């Protein structure tokens, strides 16, 4: 095929770049079946005791209807709950192992795998010159 | 709000800046009304004609079912016929995009980021997309 000026985008690499990490993140998270996101929204609530869902969502870039959505089905699948008696979240204790359990796969297989592949130098580049597009693109 | 181990996680970091070159394409492209996976269709197809569906979607990392509907979209807009052929439409819409993508968007990323940084992380990113 010619991929004519596709191949001279950033647009195109990065987008590529970004689905091919997904595509293994979710293969070693596959043991507790956790995408990117549910991932990072376990991770924000254990973290960040005492704020509600707006804070959650909004850090994550995450819209209001997708992640009521998201909730109801972490909540249906009982990692997390709601404080009794409400709008703070809690994570449970299959929530907090399900977690500790993802921490441990993300590290061990996934990441330092796609660490060897570039260095640290460069993975360290990388991480610098994608946080400026989030931040001030 | 304390991120933890997001801070430093490269997949959190790629889906960050990935939305929000989608976000600033859409904008730009805006008066076309193509995502970037539709762009890169128009694309492929334009500069590639002969070459067959399956070959463009499997190129594009899209599912069978998911293309179809793509092309329903577009075709159903004038853009293409049925292998795929762009109609004169489509190739104005393309026209129109491609000076869109690249004067109002791709040159504000590498005047962002320096136009040394901004070439190594292109063959960075795809360096992961194909290796990894």
């Amino acid at each position: 095929l010619k991929m004519g000026e596709l191949s001279e985008l950033l647009g195109y690499a990065l987008k590529r770049a970004q689905l091919r990490v997904f595509e293994d993140f979710l293969h070693c998270v596959a043991p507790v079946q956790l995408t990117p996101a549910q991932f990072s929204v376990l991770l924000l609530l254990d973290a960040n005791p005492g704020r509600n869902q707006t804070e959650i969502a909004t850090t994550l870039g995450i819209l209001r209807p997708n992640f009521v959505a998201m909730l109801d089905a972490l909540e249906g699948r009982g990692l997390c709950v709601r404080t009794r008696s409400s709008h703070i979240l809690m994570l449970t204790d299959k929530g907090r192992a399900t977690l500790a359990r993802a921490k441990k796969l993300v590290a061990t297989r996934h990441e330092d795998r796609l660490t060897e592949l570039l260095g640290r130098d460069n993975r360290d580049a990388l991480l610098s010159m994608l946080a400026t597009i989030a931040r001030e693109f």
